[PDB]
């Protein structure tokens, strides 16, 4: 029996709105873990995305001046680094969100107006998440290219702070590709080949998600580049994927696939995709047998 998937966009209602584990709940280890105050403003920031619908705007967030500056600091220092590091998809629509969605040092930008410059692009949408969702509801989301996002800034005490997701990963990690349509192509193919799919074939399909959109390396011109997100929003491990001292294979779903996905330190490899068109092509190979 196919387990129930959305139909339509609006069906990501009954998917989002089935957090896990709730955005203000926590870890142990989270630099913000004693903060009183914080706690309240991810709650507030967990609310917004549980009470948010489809066909809402998104809700237009007055970041603190505390939040602006650890956008700031994390901004100016990974901005040195993507000319050098990131893939030429990604620095090719860095400077278009800079110009229409208020990318700067100074000012973090709204969700809503990236997700109305997204859907121009590549009809990509963003939709505010209250937290971890299932591997089978996050991607069920991109099979409709809508992208949940975290919408709070990570603590300021600790601006390197990368094991979760927060607005700065996904702002400066993620958006830029998904204003690529052949990225955006990419993404929504695993999106859908998520949809009802076994529970093993989700978890295999996450497994290259991970190592395509959030830690991806890919070859051009020559060089090794980086487009997944979590390389692009992380300073330290960015510089250490295109290091001497990183192992790397070629992206190969079925090989891919059983690697194990770290969390708390460095990945222990990275695959390389020869291009996005080419990754793709390989996980239509690969869906079809799972
Ligand atoms: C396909 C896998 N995947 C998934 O199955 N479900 C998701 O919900 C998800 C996701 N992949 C991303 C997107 C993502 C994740 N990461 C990065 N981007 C950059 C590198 C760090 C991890 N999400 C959205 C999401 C939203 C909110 C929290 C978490 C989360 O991982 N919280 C930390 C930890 N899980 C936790 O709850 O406490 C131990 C993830
Ligand atoms: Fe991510």
């Amino acid at each position: 029996s196919v387990p129930w998937f959305p139909k339509k966009i609006s069906d990501l209602d009954h998917c989002a709105n089935r957090v896990l584990m709730y955005g203000s709940e926590l870890d142990a280890d989270h630099p913000g873990f004693k903060d009183n105050v914080y706690r309240k403003r991810r709650k507030y920031f967990a609310d917004l995305a549980m009470n948010y619908k489809h066909g809402d705007p998104i809700p237009k967030v007055e970041f603190t001046e505390e939040e602006i500056k650890t956008w700031g600091t994390v901004f100016q220092e990974l901005n040195k680094l993507y000319p050098t590091h990131a893939c030429r998809e990604y620095l090719k629509n860095l400077p278009l969100l800079s110009k229409y969605c208020g990318y700067r040092e100074d000012n973090i930008p709204q969700l809503e107006d990236v997700s109305n410059f997204l859907k121009e692009r590549t009809g990509f949408s963003i939709r505010p998440v209250a937290g971890y969702l299932s591997p089978r509801d996050f991607l069920s989301g991109l099979a409709f290219r809508v992208f949940h996002c975290t919408q709070y800034v990570r603590h300021s005490s600790d601006p390197f702070y990368t094991p979760e997701p927060d607005t700065c990963h996904e702002l400066l990690g993620h958006v830029p590709l998904l204003a690529e349509p052949s990225f955006a192509q990419f993404s929504q193919e695993i999106g859908l080949a998520s949809l009802g799919a076994s529970e093993e074939a989700v978890q295999k399909l996450a497994t290259c998600y991970f190592f395509t959109v959030e830690f991806g390396l890919c070859k051009q011109d020559g060089q090794l580049r980086v487009f997944g997100a979590g390389l692009l929003s992380s300073i330290s491990e960015l510089k250490h994927a295109l290091s001497g001292h990183a192992k790397v294979k070629p992206f190969d779903p079925k090989i891919t696939c059983k690697q194990e996905c770290l969390i708390t330190t460095f990945q222990d490899v990275y695959f390389v995709s020869e291009s996005f068109e080419d990754a793709k092509e390989k996980m239509r190979e690969f869906t079809k047998t799972i």
